[PDB]
């Protein structure tokens, strides 16, 4: 299919912005925040037929989704939400929504010169956190 090529590879952190405050929005606690917030994550993305795999590697956590785009699925996220995830792709973006507790949040994914550009949206606060080829 070749739907998600530029994405595919191995990406490693390299800035942050507003990170805490979108943490905060979302409800993680104190603790938690910290130490996540230190965290210098590699994203990991494959793509094997229609499933696709997204890794997140780090010192404070190590995660692993699946899931064909549009089908809902079960995501634990790093700070141990329980939530109902959807990923699509909209031109070009990988859009994916998290619902939890009557709660919902927004991570996009895009290709941006030779970064990958996560943006992180609950409610008026957005993060941006900036990726780069390992
Ligand atoms: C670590 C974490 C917590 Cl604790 C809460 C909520 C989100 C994250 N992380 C991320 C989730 C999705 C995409 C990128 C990141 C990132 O860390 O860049």
């Amino acid at each position: 299919s070749h739907m998600c090529d530029a994405f595919v590879g191995t990406w490693k952190l390299v800035s942050s912005e507003n990170f805490d405050d979108y943490m905060k929005e979302v409800g993680v606690g104190f603790a938690t925040r910290k130490v996540a917030g230190m965290a210098k994550p590699n994203m990991i993305i494959s793509v094997n037929g229609d499933v696709i795999t997204i890794k997140s590697e780090s010192t404070f956590k190590n995660t692993e989704i699946s899931f064909i785009l549009g089908q809902e699925f079960d995501e634990v996220t790093a700070d141990d939400r329980k939530v109902k995830s959807t990923i699509t792709l909209d031109g070009g973006v990988l859009v994916h929504v998290q619902k939890w507790d009557g709660k919902s949040t927004t991570i996009k994914r895009k290709r941006e010169d030779d970064k990958l550009v996560v943006e992180c949206v609950m409610k008026g606060v957005t993060s941006t956190r900036v990726y780069e080829r390992a």
